[PDB]
């Protein structure tokens, strides 16, 4: 007959992963004091872990109303609103929560991440500062993936990453160590939530296909942390490897499953950004663990032996900012699905383009569209009379905010065009109307840059000082397109303008993109598989492998 105790014990089930016996406890808490903000909020947290995202928000909105000053409620409400797909309302609650506890960094950082997603730039500079300070001070549980959006050095990214990795490591007891097998075929494993219609699957599929044909001595094992999505990608990946569906397994069981298969080299294709699975790596189920492709920066993690980069994206000057030992592929670090035949799109009109005019384009998640990147794109529009800027439609009112900024920047708002979300092949097809792709800084197009070039659309970029800001530049460089890697904003604006105001030169550059996309190594997955396989083998011998 004890109220406080019920919620306290309901919390103990949560914490230990007890949705069902935890709900019995919360419900009985509500049967003593019905409508009490502390229980009403808690019931909404149940529904939320049970994945009843919409009922959660209805309940958490009650509490919030019953106590608009309770910061924990304000915050919990926001998560539910977010996970219920209500972007704008979600950012309002974090805005309130931040205002209730102006100096709680944990909240500031989630606030910042949501504003960037909605292209809401109010007091952006102050929030960015507060997040970076929090990284400095070790506080805030800033997430390394979110941090990539900030203009922060490689030194700051390492701080963020390694603090985060160290907190996780302190809560985890690694599996007993093991060594790379001495003899026999190498077992190489990759952990990922994106084996299907997602960037990781999309980038790695033709590569796994080539490895299957060309590197018979390496056994590729995919550990998929997501179920089968019906995509040809997922099916092709399963056909080109041994795919283990470990969706549903906890961290410990996933790590145990990897160990069960005696994986020699384990690759994190998550990496710091997915649902996670970070403790799966903290458990050290494989003797050599490699950060590659998925997370574009250092893991900062004591459980990660290596990072796999390339000479341009991960140049020598950048090595000290990586906790891992750095390995490099001979060409670009990024593979791609060179089996794609880009289809033909609907007419320009049907894609919301004017029938005439240069179409500048930047397809990229909203959080990469920062003021600096937008402003240099708007500058090109201002200098080139009939051009247009093509963007992906973003969440909530992001599109309207960009429109207003275009106006504020002296550009007719209607010269922005927003592509709705489209299955991959239809989206890829859109590039055939694109004249020039304008990269963002400091977080480049990554998968979208690969898409553009594969279709034949040039990418203009300003290689920066962190790996995430040199990816597009690495593709350009390995393709041979160095004139498309330029020094700074002024040079980026001047280059996009020289090209857009001269349609013959722009056409010549499309023809040059086409020759180089045929000739260069960037899009030869046979040679990528050879180089990848040889690296894997050399790395395994360095750890005792005596070969097949
Ligand atoms: C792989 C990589 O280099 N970067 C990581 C990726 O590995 C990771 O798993 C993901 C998790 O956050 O973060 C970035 C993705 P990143 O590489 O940044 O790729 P994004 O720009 O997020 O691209 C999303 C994907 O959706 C496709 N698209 C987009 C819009 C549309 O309407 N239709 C469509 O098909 C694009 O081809 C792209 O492949
Ligand atoms: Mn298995």
């Amino acid at each position: 007959q004890d109220f406080v105790a019920w919620l306290m014990l309901a919390d103990a089930e949560l914490g230990m992963g007890d949705t069902t016996a935890g709900e019995m406890a919360v419900q009985r808490g509500l049967a003593l004091h019905p409508g009490h903000p502390e229980a009403v909020a808690r019931l909404g947290r149940v529904r939320w872990t049970q994945q009843r995202h919409a009922e959660a928000a209805v309940l958490l909105q009650q509490a919030s109303d019953a106590a608009p000053e309770h910061p924990g409620i304000a915050l919990w409400l926001g998560h539910a609103l977010e996970d219920a797909g209500q972007a704008e309302a979600a950012a309002a609650a974090y805005t309130r929560a931040h205002q209730l506890l102006p100096e709680e960094p944990y909240i500031t950082a989630q606030l910042l991440n949501w504003r960037r997603r909605l292209c809401d730039w109010r007091a952006l500079d102050v929030l960015s500062a507060q997040v970076r300070a929090a990284v400095a001070q070790g506080v805030g549980a800033v997430e390394p993936f979110a941090f990539l959006s900030e203009d922060a050095s490689a030194a700051e990214q390492l701080a963020c990453a390694r603090t985060r990795a160290q907190a996780i490591a302190a809560s985890v007891r690694p599996l007993a160590p093991t060594r790379v097998r001495s003899k026999g075929p190498l077992r190489v494993g990759f952990v990922s939530n994106g084996f299907g219609a997602h960037p990781t699957g999309l980038l790695t599929v033709a590569l796994f296909e080539a490895l299957q044909r060309r590197q018979p001595d390496l056994q590729m094992h995919l550990f998929a942390t997501s179920g089968d999505d019906g995509s040809t990608l997922r099916t092709r990946l399963a056909q080109a490897s041994t795919l283990h569906d470990v969706t549903a397994l906890g961290h410990l069981a996933t790590a145990k499953h990897i160990r069960h298969h005696g994986i020699d080299l384990l690759f994190d294709l998550r990496g710091w950004g997915g649902g996670g699975r970070p403790e799966v790596f903290a458990l050290r189920p494989a003797p050599v663990q490699v950060n590659w492709l998925a997370y574009p920066g250092t893991s900062g993690a004591p459980w990660m032996d290596y990072v796999l980069g390339d000479a341009f994206a991960l140049p020598p000057a950048l090595e000290p900012f990586y906790s891992e030992h750095v390995l490099r592929l001979q060409g670009a670090f990024q593979p791609s699905d060179t089996s794609r035949v880009v289809a033909e799109p609907p007419s320009r009109t049907q894609c919301g383009l004017p029938e005439q005019g240069v179409v500048l384009c930047c397809f990229n998640n909203s959080y990469k569209l920062n003021p600096q990147s937008m402003a240099r794109m708007l500058a090109v529009l201002r200098e080139v009379p009939d051009s247009v800027l093509w963007l992906l439609s973003g969440p909530g009112e992001a599109d309207a905010r960009l429109r207003a900024f275009a106006h504020a920047q002296g550009v007719d708002a209607q010269r922005l065009v927003f592509m709705p979300k489209l299955p991959h092949p239809q989206y890829l097809a859109r590039y055939r109307h694109a004249d020039l792709f304008l990269d963002t800084h400091p977080y480049n197009a990554h998968t979208t840059a690969s898409d553009a070039l594969w279709t034949g659309c040039p990418v203009l970029t300003t290689p920066g000082e962190t790996f995430a800001a040199r990816v597009a530049g690495s593709l350009n460089h390995h393709l041979g397109l160095d004139e498309m890697n330029v020094a700074d904003d002024a040079a980026f604006v001047a280059k996009a303008v020289a090209l857009a105001s001269d349609p013959a030169a722009l056409t010549a550059l499309h023809a040059r993109v086409d020759v180089l996309r045929r000739a260069s190594g960037v899009f030869h997955m046979d040679g990528f598989a050879d180089d990848f396989g040889a690296l894997l083998q050399a790395l395994a011998r360095r750890h005792g492998w005596l070969g097949i």
